């Protein structure tokens, strides 16, 4: 029971970066594929690409976290990961070569969300059996793999930035982002392959030597987790990305007030709080200040909904000055990785060893049925608004 060099904990890290870096980084890429279809078309397609997104991205990603979770029993691990890594793999380089080829604004619209309902099963499955797998060690190797979707998520606002700073074409641009995803999953593969020679690895995976049940001693948990990512993704980022800054002195700060006021902080105070759950685990796996947490997080739709969102036809402007703004990112993201880590660490320690793993599948479900039931209500608003 003593991980050397922390070796496992670091291949737990480059898995949790490898499952989202390369998703994360297609996101960023939105403006790269609306473009493309403005400059190709000739109601259009660039105005429904992230809602067909969305669909394409969530239906996938919760019916196969869903299936995985009552099935990943039947599929060796290594097959489920390695697999989901190498078709992941394949897609994001054929995303990188349509970058070179030309092709009209259907077809390729209609091939970009092939391969998103292919990245998000896939995901779904790498996901899902990565959090079951981690149910197995001590907490912090859950918060190991949250820890690296931290870093992945800070990464892309990286990447965003200096990308516009570049002025680079977006085309140009979005094919650095996809061959660095191609890297990236190559050595998430290498770190993997990498486990079974390591003795602390051995150890808590030899503990493999009612769904219904598990559920109901994870329940706390996971609608917890489900309820945080509903309301995160409820805000962010389809309402925050509208939010305009009044302090602004400059012209150049309108390309780069929400890819940094909102994206970066984001990410920045999400990966902290994700991060800081393998050192500092409080209030526990049985306290009841949890799920009250998780409930008080409510407070942001107001708070986020009553900043400086313009143009705006029916609020007012409560909290007009950037630095409301960026201080409610900033908490609203920490509280989301923070609480999120503790959520997916604890989950699978409700429950006997012999479970943890299914326990953690079905974790990975909850978070993505957060994410999914947030993708509808921010839609339900704005297609009412
Ligand atoms: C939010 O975000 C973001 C974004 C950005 C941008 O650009 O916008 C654009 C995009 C748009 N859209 C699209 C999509 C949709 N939607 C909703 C949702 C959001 O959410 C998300 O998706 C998520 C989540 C999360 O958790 C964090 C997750 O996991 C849990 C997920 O799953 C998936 C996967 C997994 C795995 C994989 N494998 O493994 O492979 C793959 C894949 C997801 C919305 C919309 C930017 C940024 O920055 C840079 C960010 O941040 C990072
Ligand atoms: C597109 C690239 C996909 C590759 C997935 C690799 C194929 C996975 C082969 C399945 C192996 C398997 O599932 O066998 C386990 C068990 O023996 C059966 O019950
Ligand atoms: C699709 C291409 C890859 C398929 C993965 C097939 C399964 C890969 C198995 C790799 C061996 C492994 O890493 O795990 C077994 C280890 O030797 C003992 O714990
Ligand atoms: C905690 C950070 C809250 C910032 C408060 C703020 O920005 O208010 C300033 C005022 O609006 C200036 O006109
Ligand atoms: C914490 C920041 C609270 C500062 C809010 C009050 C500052 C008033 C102001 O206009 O400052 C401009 C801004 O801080 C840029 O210099």
């Amino acid at each position: 029971p003593q991980d050397r060099y922390k070796a496992v904990w670091l291949i737990f890290f480059m898995l949790g970066l490898g499952t989202l870096l390369p998703w994360n980084f297609f996101m960023t890429a939105t403006q790269y594929f609306t473009n493309r279809l403005d400059m190709s078309q000739n109601n259009s397609l660039s105005a429904i690409f992230n809602n067909v997104m969305t669909l394409c991205a969530m239906l996938p990603l919760l019916l196969f976290t869903y299936l995985n979770s009552f099935l990943h029993q039947r599929i060796p691990q290594s097959v489920r990961i390695l697999g989901s890594l190498v078709a992941i793999l394949l897609v994001f380089l054929i995303t990188a070569i349509l970058v070179k080829v030309q092709l009209d604004a259907l077809p390729f619209f209609v091939i970009t969300m092939i391969k998103i309902v292919l990245i998000n099963s896939f995901g779904a499955i790498l996901q899902g059996s990565l959090f079951g797998l981690a149910g197995l060690f001590p907490a912090s190797y859950t918060a190991a793999i949250m820890s690296g979707q931290g870093l992945a998520g800070f990464f892309a606002s990286v990447a965003m930035i200096c990308a516009i700073a570049s002025g680079s074409e977006l085309s140009e641009s979005a094919f650095g982002y996809f061959i660095t995803a191609c890297a990236v999953i190559i050595l998430t593969i290498i770190c993997y392959l990498g486990l079974p020679r390591l003795e602390f690895y051995r150890y808590y995976q030899q503990l493999k030597l009612s769904i219904k049940a598990i559920l109901k001693k994870i329940s706390v948990l996971a609608f917890s987790v489900c309820f945080i990512f509903t309301i995160t993704i409820g805000m962010f980022p389809a309402v925050t990305v509208e939010v305009k800054s009044s302090i602004a002195g400059s012209s150049t700060w309108e390309r780069y007030f929400i890819p940094v006021s909102c994206f970066l902080t984001f990410n920045i105070f999400d990966w902290l709080g994700r991060s800081l759950t393998a050192v500092f685990m409080w209030p526990g796996k049985d306290s009841r200040w949890l799920p009250s947490l998780v409930l008080a997080r409510l407070v942001f739709v107001p708070l986020l909904l009553l900043c400086n969102i313009k143009p705006r036809r029916y609020l007012t402007v409560v909290f007009e000055h950037d630095a409301w703004f960026i201080f409610f990112m900033a908490a609203f993201a920490f509280s989301n990785g923070y609480l999120a880590s503790l959520c997916m660490c604890f989950g699978p320690k409700k429950v006997k060893p012999a479970e943890a793993e299914t326990a953690g599948a079905i974790m990975a479900f909850f978070l993505c049925l957060g994410l999914a039931l947030g993708a509808v209500f921010s839609f339900l608003f704005r297609a009412i608004v």
